[PDB]
């Protein structure tokens, strides 16, 4: 057959057995909150995050199509739906992230972030990404708000708002209409609304400079009508301070023209990998030894852990 079946399970929990706790945010989305599901003749309480809306027939179609992507991954690095609730206004059920988003996990911790934490997030990221690739899922919305904080040690990709499968022959992806964010999207996405798994890595790299800037707004005051002219000329954006040009090097190949010439999110794993084998030599931070957050064989330079090495 053409592709295999998805034969996930899509779990529908009663407004009985969660507890809504308390407000986290509230959005272009809807309003999230954080609770606790007790599920019924278990004694087992999960620490969870809900998602609810105001009630327009496009605005569930929407809210229900993320629902049967993140009901369809599973992977350490992907947010995963535990369930769906079908009360007069959907709520969505995933796993509760304590610490909130990436980009305001670096804003707030910028005094106490190691060059070891910022390439083990890089690692991470390219794993979920590489997963997400697997399951032919192209993102379209990967950027450092949309990659949660399970721990400090590891986080997770999520908002398949914006994320479309691929037909096992079908390799791009034609987009028509809607709010796309312009500052993370590659160069073809901008002039012809397509959308591959190496457009993803051009976002991967915005999302990356991101990070090692602790949160810097990319292009920041410059508005996006002429973002796509920037790029046409050659312009890319600045080698972030803490950069060495090994890690800025990897930056500047995710946003090539040939999107064929960018690395490949596997690859990424491989390069991140080795360089948070030996992190003070790719990253200089002020003070990155006295920071906290809550070899037997001859060159080690290229040893790469077989479960960092994936095909
Ligand atoms: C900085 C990012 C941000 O504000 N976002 C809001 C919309 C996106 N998002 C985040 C979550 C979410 N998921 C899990 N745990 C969270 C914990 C938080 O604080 C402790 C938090 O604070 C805002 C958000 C969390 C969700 C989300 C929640 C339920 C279901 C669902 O999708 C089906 C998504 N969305 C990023």
């Amino acid at each position: 057959s053409g592709e295999a079946p998805n034969q996930a399970l899509l779990r529908i929990l009663k407004e009985t057995e969660f507890k809504k706790i308390k407000v986290l945010g509230s959005g272009a989305f809807g309003t999230v909150y954080k609770g606790l599901w007790i599920p019924e003749g278990e004694k087992v309480k999960i620490p969870v995050a809900i998602k609810e809306l105001a009630t327009s027939p496009k605005a569930n179609k929407e809210i229900l199509d993320e629902a049967y992507v993140m009901a369809s991954v599973d992977n350490p690095h992907v947010c995963r739906l535990l369930g769906i609730c079908l009360t007069s206004t959907v709520q969505l059920i995933t796993q509760l992230m304590p610490f909130g988003c990436l980009l305001d996990y670096v804003r707030e911790h910028k005094d106490n972030i190691g060059s070891q934490y910022l390439l083990n997030w890089c690692v991470q990221i390219a794993k979920g990404m590489n997963y997400l690739e697997d399951r032919r899922l192209v993102h379209r919305d990967l950027a450092a708000r949309n990659v949660l904080v399970k721990t400090p040690q590891h986080v997770k990709i999520t908002d398949f708002g914006l994320a479309k499968l691929l037909g096992a022959e079908e390799k791009e992806y034609h987009a028509e209409g809607g709010k796309v964010p312009i500052k993370w999207m590659a160069l073809e996405s901008i002039l012809h609304r397509i959308y591959t798994h190496q457009s993803d890595v051009w976002s991967y790299g915005v999302t990356v400079w991101e990070l090692m800037t602790f949160g810097s707004k990319p292009y920041d005051g410059i508005p996006a009508s002429e973002i796509s002219s920037i790029l046409e000329k050659g312009e890319r954006l600045p080698q972030p301070p803490i950069c060495t040009i090994d890690v800025y090097m990897i930056m500047v190949k995710c946003w090539m023209i040939d999107a064929d010439s960018r690395p490949k999110f596997r690859e990424l794993i491989i390069e991140f990998s080795k360089m948070a084998r030996d992190p003070q030599r790719y990253l200089v931070i002020q003070g990155d030894e006295r920071m906290h957050l809550p070899m037997d064989e001859e060159d080690m330079d290229d040893v790469v852990d077989a479960d960092e090495y994936l095909i």
